[PDB]
Formats: C-alpha cells, structure tokens, sequence
C-alpha cells in the first residue's frame, strides 16, 4: 500500500526505532552476563526479528534507488553506534563457536569432563588473534565459570545459536536488500563489512527470486532455505531426475509450455523428497507389524543394490553353466545326458543350486522394493494430472474422452471412489469441481458421477484382521493395479522375476537375464532404442527388400528354373527352384547373406542361350539388393544411434549460451567476469525457484509477505505470468541506475 | 629403451620400435587416440555383442547340437558344440569373421524337422551381429577420428 | 538429404514470419507472443 | 595430493620454482588462526626461535 507506507515514511517511526534499537542493543548485552534471564533474552530477540520483519515489509515495491531505501539507510547511520554493537554481539558468538571444537583451542584442555578450566580460556583466545581485550572478558564474563574453572564450551558455544539464529537471518536479509537497492552509498559499506560474519553465514540459506511484480515490474524476492530442504535437494536421486528434467524439456517441451512443465517437476520432486523423508534409518501382533515396517525399508532405501546383486549373480550362474557338456552315456537309446564337467572341485552344482535359489529371492526382493519405492509417484502423477483435467478443462463433464486413448477410458474408473486423492495432496478437488461446473450442468449428476455424498449429508463441516480385509476399495484397487501394470519398468521387473523362477525348470534359462539387466548401464541403453528409434521404416524397407526378392523369385522361377541344382550324387534333381515357396525361401535365406548376390551360389551361365540375361540378372540383383538395401539398413540404425547420441549432447550444451527462465542467457549477462555464473547462481537459479514454492507451501496463509501472497494467488490458479520474462531487473533499472 | 635392450636377446625385438615411433608423426597419433577416446563404449559394445553370440550358442547347444559336423573320414562327430566352451569358443571364432554369419560354416537344415527354426537362426544372427554390432563399433571408431 | 530437407523446412517456421520476415527474434519477448503474431496478425489461411 | 605430501618439510622444497617464501607466506597467512608452532612442524621450516 503506497499510502500507508509513506505515511510512516513521513512520521515519527525513525525516532521509536533508533531508540529501540539502542534499548536492544544494550539490553542484550546486559543480559547475557549471568544466564539466568534467558527467556527474556529470547523475547528480546523476537521482538528485534519482529522489527526488522516490519522494515522489511517497509521496502516491498521500492524502485532502486527509492526515497524509502535512502531513509533507512539514514536511519542505520543515525544509530551507528547500537548497531555496531549488534553487529558484534552476533559475529562474537558466530567465531566462538568456530573457534570451539577446532585443533588449537583443543590443544589446552586438559580436563577429563569437558572444562577449558578458565585462566586458560584466555591464553586460547589469545593465541589466535581474533577478538580483543575487552571481547574477551566479555566472554569471560558471559560463562558460568563456577569453582572459578568451570567454562564448559560445549554448552557455552551453542547457548547463543538458536535463539539468534532469526534476527540474524532477518538482519542479513535487510542488509542484503539495501546494499543490492542502494550500492552508491559509502555508509553501508562499513555496515556491511562489520557483518561479513553473519553475511557469510547465511549464504546457502538465503535465496534471491526475480518475479514479475505486481504493477509493471521485476522485483527481487528474499526467503529462507532450510537446511533440510538442500541436504535432500543434493540426494544423488535428485541430481539425475533433475536432468532427465531437463532433458525433455530441451528437446521435446518446445515454448509456451515450458513453465508449466517446471512447476509439475518442482511438486513430482517435492512428492519424491516427501517419499524419501519417511525412508531414512530412524524412520504380539504389534511387534510383527512394527518389525514388517521396519524391514520394508531396507530395500526401498537400498534398491538399486539389489539390481547390481542380481546382476552379479546372474553373470556367476552364466559362468557355472558355460562348463555343461554332454554325452550319450551317464558319468557312472537317445539319452543324451546333460551333466556337469567338474574340472577339479564337486562343489560347482551345490554353487549352481544356491546360487538358482537366491537369485529368484533377489528378484522378489528386487520387484518388492520397486513397489514400496517408485509405485507411488506414478500414482501421484496418474491422481494429480487426472484431477487438474477434471477442475480446470473439465473432460468428464464438458467433453470427453476422444476414444483414442485407452487412459482417458481407464480413468473413468477411479471416479466415484471414496478415495479417489490418496496420494495427491488436494482432497478437495471434488468439492472445487462440484462448485465450479455444478450450477451449468446438473449438480446432482455431477454429485453422482463424481461418488460423493449429495449436500443433503455432507453440507459442511459442522463435525487389523477386520481392517484390512473389510475397508479396502476394490475399484480402487483395481484401477490401481491396472496403471501399475501398464508401467514399463514393472513389467520389466515382473518378467525378469517370472524367468527367474522358470529358470529353476531348466537352468539355461538364467541365460537371458545376463542379457537384459546389461542394458540397464548408460551406454549399452541408446542401443536397443536405435532399432525402435527408426521403426516406422525398419520394417518398410525390410518389406521392400522382400517385395524385391519376391519379384527376383517370380523371374528366376519362370525362366532360370534348370540353373538351381544343388547337388551331385546321380540323386542329382535337389531343384531348389521348383516351388514357388521354395525359390523363395532360397532367395531369402541365402542370396543376401552371400557377398555377391544370388550369382554365387547358382551355377555358371556361360554358353547357355541366356548367358547375357542371367549375367544381368545377378549383376541387378548384387546392385539393388547387397550394396543398396543393406547399406539403406545399416545407415539407418548408425544414423538412430548418432542422433540419439548427439541429442544428449545438444541439451547439455544449449543452457551454456541461454538462460533457463527469462530466455537471453550469455549475449547480454556474459560481459562481466563470471557474469553468467552470477546471474546463475543469484537472481535466476531453477533450484532456487522450486525451493520457493517450497518454502511458500510449508508457510502459512497468514504470514504470508504481498510478493509471496501475490505468487501464490497466481500459483493456485495455475497462472505462471509472474516468472521473468524477457527481463531480468538489469536491462530495467541496472541498465543506468548500475 | 628396456626393449632395445631386449633386443641384443633377440634380434626379432627391434620390430616394436618400427610401430612405436612412427606414431610421433601427428597424422597417426590420432590414430591410436581414436581407440582410447571411445574407451568406455568399446568395451562395452563388445561386451554386448559377446552377450548376444553367448545367448545365441546356449540356443544351438540345446537344439541344433546336430548340425555342428566339421569332419567326415569316418572318424565323423568332431562335435563343434558338444560343450559349452567349446560351442561359445566356434561361435566368437568364426561366426563373426564369416561374412553371413554362422550359418555358412555349419551344413544346410534342408528338410530336418526344424528348417524354418535354424532358418530364422541363421538370419537373425547374421542381421543382429554382421550388420549391426560390427557396423556401431566401425561407426564408433570413425566417428571418434572424425 | 532427402531426408533432411523434409526436416528443415519443418523447423524454419518455428524463427522466421512467413509474410513480414522476421518471426520471433522480436516477437517472443512476450508468452505466447510467436503464437499470438501467427494466429492473430499474419496468418496466411487468414490471407487465402 | 597424498604424494604431493612427501615434499613437504623438506629443506628444498622449492627447487624449481622461483617463489623461495612460500613457506613464509604461509606461515604468515595461517599460522594465527591454525597452530603456528603444527605449521612450522608440518612444513618443516625451523621455528621462529
Ligand atoms: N536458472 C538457470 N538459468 C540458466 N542456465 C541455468 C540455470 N540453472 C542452471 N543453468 C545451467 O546449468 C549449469 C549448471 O547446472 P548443471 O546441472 O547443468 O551442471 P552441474 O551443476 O555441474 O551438475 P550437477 O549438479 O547436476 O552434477 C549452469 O552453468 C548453466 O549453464
Ligand atoms: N503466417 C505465419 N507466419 C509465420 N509462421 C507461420 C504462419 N502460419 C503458420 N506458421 C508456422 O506454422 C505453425 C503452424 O502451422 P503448421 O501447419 O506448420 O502446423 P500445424 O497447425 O500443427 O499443422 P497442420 O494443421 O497442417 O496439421 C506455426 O506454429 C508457425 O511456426
Ligand atoms: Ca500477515
Ligand atoms: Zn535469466
Ligand atoms: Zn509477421
């Protein structure tokens, strides 16, 4: 509101400040000399976080150099001499804290319980010039220090962390905004030098979102990062979702969407974090199902493992096995015993016997894990887009389904189900729809094919042998199992465990596991995918080629029937051309693996009345079959496996000349040393943006600041006009007010 | 240098240094180099490939045990896949360097109860391996030179 | 080549204005802003 | 790195490169905030004494 923030502008507000900041300043150094008014020392520091909270909601719209940001600046170097103190009070107690813990202060204790027994508190101290004389009896003074050595730096150092981690916080950010606002100011600098401690502190915390403002123009926005929030942002099964991420959106997201798939990808990763926080160690009857919890993680937090487990005891089968042999007589008609060629040791077939049996365990261990692990996301994703299609473009009640697309028709079982959202967050989407299409179309049909109760039940809200054998939702489950069972990688894993237990019939069969799960590595991937790359033309010109054998087939039946013999014994006839299939199948089978075409393996025409029409007749089908259809082949699956190779590389190579939100990446921002990195990994950061709508959903409605009030407004009606566009507050303001 | 020295033992080994130093030239240094820069998809083809001939000889052993005859002086069976060594040891050995596959080397499946079997057998091998595996490691070498 | 040519021909629509030239080095400052100029302004079904 | 940790504490540490004070310089960077007495001893260098 421009008119109540001038009117504190123009008012008395810089008085009562200054002489708060003066009262705190001295009051939390009065405070912290005896350890026994420690709550009112936290209070006090609330109230300071409150205060700087308000001046920062002082400079929500302020333009660069605004008149407000030049107050506050004027404001702080009127009272120079309390925030000095401040400014210390916090850096004093960042560096003990440092300090204690370290290799030099450890070197002068000496006590068996923890004591730096005080009259050598200050030689530690001493040793490392860092504080001063009176910083240093401040210290002193500020320890308990009983029996008159009993300085327990354990909890000495972390009395003053938490409690002053907020106004440090709150007080690093206004610092920041004014510096970034109002840098032709040589009355910050020393400011902000005095707080390069506590500045430095909060460096992976702090985060810097440029948005779209509300009137006319970009604004900077400041929040907090939690430390949880980064430690599962840098999970190693984030990094690579993250890029896949990338990935199809470089190649297959095109413009005009891109935004949109980024704040689906931002909630999928937020449910994946979500998924693996419940994951971690520490996470009659009862005690089973205590104990079933338990083991159940196990495998999910240790999954991929297990895939190389398998791996290893497959490729350990497939080289017991390739010592088979077999012979028409046992060991000791048509026999044909297959046994085992025990070189020097008997223990090879119990090996083999093990070895069959732990990989099938391996395999249901492998396919329970996936279940308890990746199931579900996709259910989530299934739930989240099916709801988003029901509330916001209708396809149940205004359209429908096209008929094309068995997903939309399986969708329509989950409907009218008790409990449709079991993994998406919303569980009001049936009531936001009821109200949004219930009023044009019929309300009670919509209460009916939507399941729920009608408004005469559920108007508002005015307020395990028997449970998991009576309270399940079959149509639920079934349409669960279905969207379970089309997933690729659950039928892959389903059928590696059905040749696991098959190969207990006959051990060969462990043979096409040492094949299948090979692919699973990043370079032998894109090889399988070339052949189905191309596949709409695979097959045509494999089709051409037998059309054209085919018409070869017809020739050589009709006219150059006495040349196919194949066969010398007085038995002589052996015609391989006297039937049409027959011509055929010899063509197929081998005119095209012969080097020269069919005119190899027939005999020679020379001085037979046809010599020059079957000399034509080879030559033409060497040339149009060998060197021309083949090569056609060949370069065509070469060709599939470059260009998947090349499109891994284009989308790693394209973010390094163009920007991932506001478009112009490096001919505008690169002129400046690290001038990419800079607008990287400060005013426009991907991760930093989803950290965003993280911090905005953990947040709640009514701490709300306007800018994050304003981007969850927007949010909530899936409107993404507030991400940068072709603007990035540099070529608006930076531009000459540098 | 510990090579010339070994040459006074034997004449013969002065013929590495023929092939050692020749690559100091540029032209053939990127030669050598093209082999190494696709190092950890090389391997890794042929390891494919020799995964596929595998599945393919535990395939022959189990039925066409009876086509894999190299000899006739009555002292006939010479089985070339009588054992799993050695069927997978005919199958690395010649069955790539034949130029249609394994079928050239083994005798003709006309009229033996599983002629369209091996006839498909044949053909597979030959497309999937002669025409496909050696074609992406040519493709992979050149393209690195290139 | 054959190939390719069908490709490209595929791809310069999606940077250049089939009627006014320039297509979306100035247009796309804005979200949909190639769309816009394409649907709205020059749209050649609309010409015919 | 774990062999570049046998050159050090040695009398000529610095044979070929120009810098001979890098030692010095270190020792007067660091030797506050971390242990003089364990960078000398590290670095080999006799002490101030
Ligand atoms: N918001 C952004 N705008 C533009 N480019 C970006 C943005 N975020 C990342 N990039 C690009 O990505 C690069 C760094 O991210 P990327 O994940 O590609 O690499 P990395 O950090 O080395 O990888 P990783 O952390 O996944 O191992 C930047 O140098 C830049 O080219
Ligand atoms: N007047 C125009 N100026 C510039 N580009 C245009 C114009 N008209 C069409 N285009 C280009 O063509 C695209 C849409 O037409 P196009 O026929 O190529 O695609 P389509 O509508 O998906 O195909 P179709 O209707 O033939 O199945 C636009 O996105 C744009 O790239
Ligand atoms: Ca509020
Ligand atoms: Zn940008
Ligand atoms: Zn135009």
């Amino acid at each position: 509101c421009t008119g109540n923030q001038q009117s504190l502008a123009h008012s008395r507000l810089w008085d009562a400040v200054v002489g708060f900041l003066h009262v705190f300043a001295h009051m939390m150094m009065k405070l912290a000399q005896d350890s026994s008014q420690i709550e009112l020392l936290k209070e006090l520091l609330d109230l300071q976080k409150d205060m700087v909270v308000m001046l920062l909601s002082l400079l929500e719209g302020n333009v660069v150099n605004g008149m407000i940001a030049r107050q506050m600046v004027d404001m702080l170097v009127e009272s120079s001499s309390n925030v000095e103190m401040i400014l210390k009070f916090f850096d004093m107690f960042l560096k003990l804290k440092d300090i204690v813990g370290s290799e030099a202060f450890q070197d002068y204790v000496t006590d068996p319980r923890g004591l730096i027994s005080k009259k050598d508190f200050q030689k530690a101290m001493d040793s490392q010039k860092q504080f001063t004389g009176p910083e240093i009896q401040f210290l002193l003074s500020c320890s308990e220090a009983d029996e008159n050595e009993m300085i327990n730096f354990e909890e000495f150092a972390n009395r003053f962390q938490e409690p002053a981690r907020d106004i440090g916080f709150n007080v690093a950010v206004l610092l920041t905004n004014l510096s970034e606002h109002v840098p032709h100011d040589p009355r910050l600098r020393n400011f902000l030098e005095l707080a390069e401690s506590i500045l430095e502190y909060f460096r992976p915390y702090l985060g810097r979102i440029e948005i779209m403002g509300a009137s006319r123009r970009i604004e900077r926005i400041y929040f907090e990062i939690s430390e949880t929030n980064r430690a599962q942002w840098e999970m190693p099964q984030v990094k690579e979702s993250k890029r896949q991420f990338i990935f199809d959106v470089v190649n297959e997201g095109g413009e005009a969407e891109k935004m949109e798939l980024f704040v689906s990808f931002c909630e999928d990763t937020i449910f994946e974090m979500q998924i693996a926080a419940q994951i971690s160690e520490p996470e009659f009857w009862g005690e089973l199902e205590v104990q079933r919890v338990k083991f159940l993680n196990y495998l999910s937090r240790n999954f991929y493992t297990l895939r190389f487990l398998a791996l290893f005891l497959a490729f350990a089968i497939n080289f017991i096995l390739l010592f088979y042999k077999v012979s028409d007589s046992p060991p000791g008609d048509e026999n044909m015993v297959y046994y085992f060629l025990e070189e020097s040791t008997g223990y090879m077939e119990p090996a083999l016997w093990c070895l069959s049996l732990l990989h099938t365990l391996v395999a249901f261990l492998c396919i329970i894990g996936y279940n308890c692990l990746k199931v579900p996301l996709v259910i989530f994703k299934r739930e989240k887009e099916l709801a988003r299609k029901l509330e916001f473009d209708g396809l149940y009640i205004t359209e429908q389904p096209g008929d094309d697309d068995v997903k939309g028709q399986w969708d329509r079982l989950v409907l009218n189900t008790p409990s449709f959202p079991s993994n998406y967050w919303d569980k009001f989407v049936k009531r936001k729809v009821l109200d949004k299409h219930g009023d044009i179309f019929g309300r009670e049909r919509i209460a009916e094919l939507l399941g729920m109760d009608l408004a005469s039940l559920e108007i508002t809200a005015h307020n395990g042998l028997l449970t998991w054998l009576m309270s399940i939702d079959v149509k639920y489950q079934i349409w669960k199992f279905g969207v379970i069972f089309t997933d690729n990688s659950f039928l892959y894993l389903g059928w590696y465990m059905v040749m696991s237990l098959l190969g207990h019939y006959n051990n060969f069969f462990f043979a096409a596991h040492l094949l299948d799960i090979a692919m699973g590595v990043k370079t032998l991937r894109t090889i399988l995918s070339s052949v189905t790359h191309n596949g709409k033309q695979l097959v045509m010109t494999v089709g051409l080629l037998a059309v054209v054998v085919y018409l070869y087939t017809v020739v050589a039946f009709n006219f150059f029937r006495k040349f196919y013999n194949k066969s010398e014994d007085e038995d002589e006839p052996d015609m391989k051309c006297d039937d049409m299939m027959t011509c055929y199948l010899f063509h197929m089978y081998v005119g095209v693996r012969a080097g020269g075409g069919i005119g190899d393996e027939i005999e020679d025409p020379a001085g037979d009345e046809y010599e020059l029409y079957r000399v034509v007749f080879d030559i033409t089908f060497f040339f149009f079959v060998i060197v021309i259809l083949l090569a056609i082949i060949q370069g065509l699956i070469i060709d599939a496996f470059g260009e998947l190779r090349d499109q891994q590389e284009q989308v790693k190579e394209d973010m390094e000349t163009k920007c991932f939100i506001c478009g112009i990446g490096s001919d505008y921002f690169d002129t400046t040393p690290h001038g990419f990195e800079t607008h990287t990994l400060e005013e426009h950061n991907l991760a930093n943006y989803m950290f965003f709508l993280m911090y905005l959903i953990n947040k709640d409605e009514t701490e709300h600041t306007g800018q994050e009030s304003y981007v969850w407004k927007m949010y909530q009606e899936r409107c993404w006009d507030f991400f940068p566009a072709g603007d990035c507050f540099r070529k608006q303001y930076e531009d000459q007010l540098s």
